[PDB]
């Protein structure tokens, strides 16, 4: 596992009211993350750190390779 796959395991899909991460084909944080409970998203680096000022009202075309 990874910190992503751990947090995605430990925060179940029954997250409405909170954030839940997402992960890629290499177990790293998916380059787009979404706080579905408010419908917001941001881009992240593979380590899960937000890409500055991407935090917005919906999805964007991040490096999701």
């Amino acid at each position: 596992l990874t910190k992503c796959q751990e947090e995605v395991s430990h925060i179940p899909a029954v997250h409405p009211g909170s954030f839940r991460p997402k992960c890629d084909e290499n177990g790293n944080y998916l380059p787009l993350q979404c706080y579905g409970s408010i419908g917001y998203c941001w881009c992240v680096f593979p380590n899960g750190t937000e890409v500055p000022n991407t935090r917005s009202r919906g999805h964007h075309n991040c490096s999701e390779s």
